[PDB]
């Protein structure tokens, strides 16, 4: 089967996490198994063995447990993190890495240079990373990460306009090129829904993907009712073109750095994360689709609340027996066993679970 098995008879949930310090337990693995078919991993899981054999491991134990799970191995599109051995590979190819107008290497940070998209023998090296993960390894797909920070046009400033229109251009061809390494029997998740306000980000490379992330609903800046709004639409929309959308969302705007709320003890965040999840599970609900995908966490790694479990995600949902409806900032929606009802501009929300 190429999706993971999906269905409304719960909330339909994935995760989205690495393991910094090792792989998982036999217990983490049977309550992530135990509550989705689709897990994307990482940069960073597995610990020290770095991050391809970390993935490549956890994918078999995962399917070990679990033969429909999909199994995703994140690899970024665009930055280069010393997290893989596939860096050793990076750092020995100078020839590759990407020089600004001033003639200095294009760093994101001192530690994560950025990629020259426009390079057709980096994408090569950067596609057969990929290929080998997934044709070649036991992911099922990659997650193409992000495609919001090549798209950003600050970035013609560093670059000019010519060499950041032929980046744009070389995004596209890697994931051409990626999809023709992979095979028509595996996945390719990216991420760029971004609704921000007057730099929105839509479902923008739709031919040969199969799943686009919303990152930051409700969080960082995307958190005023026009973006919270286009968020929902987008994933309405993206579903009915038949793709999968990872609808990511967070804790009344709390996340890891949010250093408050990350200083309090886990009871506390527990209390907060349970107290929140029912405006963006409403968000999520109200326009939700066939494959549709809820994450309620505040981080990436499994340690952010990754692992951890709410009540209304054990109740009977049943399929939508209507579409999206919008009454100005006010959004509805009825399922078999749940209605369904948020507003906007107030952040107050509603689920009848019948």
């Amino acid at each position: 089967d190429y999706y993971p098995e999906f269905s409304w008879k719960t909330v339909p949930v994935a995760f989205h996490f690495a393991k910094r310090n090792g792989l998982m337990t036999d217990k983490e693995l049977d309550f992530v198994t135990s509550h989705s078919n689709f897990i994307v991993l990482e940069k960073g899981h597995g610990g020290d063995i770095r991050t391809e054999k970390g993935i490549d491991n956890e994918a078999q134990r995962i399917k070990d447990i679990n033969p429909k799970a999909k199994v995703v191995f994140y690899w970024n599109a665009f930055l280069d993190y010393n997290l893989y051995d596939a860096h050793k590979e990076y750092e020995n190819h100078k020839e590759w890495w990407l020089k600004k107008l001033d003639g200095n290497y294009d760093y994101k940070s001192a530690k994560v240079k950025r990629y020259d998209l426009s390079n057709p023998a980096f994408r090569k090296w950067w596609v057969s990373i990929a290929k080998k993960a997934v044709v070649d390894g036991h992911a099922d797909g990659v997650f193409m990460d992000a495609f919001i920070q090549v798209i950003n046009k600050g970035n013609i400033e560093l670059w000019g306009q010519k060499k950041y229109d032929a980046i744009q251009q070389g995004l596209k061809d890697l994931i051409a090129e990626t999809r023709a390494a992979i095979g028509e029997d595996h996945l390719i998740v990216y991420n760029g829904i971004r609704s921000i306000p007057n730099r929105n980000v839509g479902n923008d490379f739709p031919e040969h993907t199969d799943a686009v992330m919303i990152e930051h609903f409700a969080n960082f800046q995307s958190k005023s009712k026009e973006s919270m709004l286009q968020d929902i639409l987008e994933m309405e929309k993206a579903g009915k073109t038949g793709k999968i959308v990872v609808f990511k969302a967070w804790p009344n705007e709390h996340s890891w750095i949010d250093k408050n709320f990350m200083a309090k003890p886990l009871q506390e965040k527990r209390k907060i994360a349970r107290a929140n999840i029912t405006f963006p599970l409403a968000a999520f609900l109200a326009g939700a689709q066939e494959n549709s995908y809820f994450i309620y966490n505040w981080g990436y790694r499994m340690d952010d609340g990754g692992l951890e479990w709410y009540p209304e995600l054990d109740k009977s949902l049943g399929k939508p027996l209507n579409e999206m409806k919008v009454h100005n900032w006010e959004l509805t929606r009825n399922y078999e066993h749940a209605s369904v009802w948020l507003n906007l501009a107030t952040k107050e929300a509603k689920i009848n679970w019948k």
